[PDB]
């Protein structure tokens, strides 16, 4: 099947649920580079990075990351838009 198993930030970035602030930014940074538009030529890169960044922003701050950890992926991502009510 496809080769793009995404979902939770921790996955997109590749950091543990208890990853330290330094670990999160550390992992992301490296990634952003591999998917950076300035380096990456492929058109998909630009898009991919669009998911890596947003993922970090949340796991970058304190409260932001605290919520995404106390609520969850689909939980924290429940505002004004289409969510994933899927049971499991």
């Amino acid at each position: 099947g496809s080769s793009g198993s995404s979902g939770s930030y921790y996955d997109i970035l590749g950091v543990p649920k208890s990853a330290s602030e330094r670990q999160i930014k550390k992992a992301f940074h490296k990634l952003a580079m591999k998917y950076h538009p300035d380096k990456n030529k492929s058109p998909d890169a630009e898009a991919k990075f669009r998911e890596i960044a947003e993922a970090y922003e949340t796991l970058s701050d304190a409260n932001r990351r605290k919520e995404y950890d106390t609520l969850g992926h689909s939980a924290f991502t429940s505002g004004k838009g289409q969510s994933g009510p899927s049971s499991g």
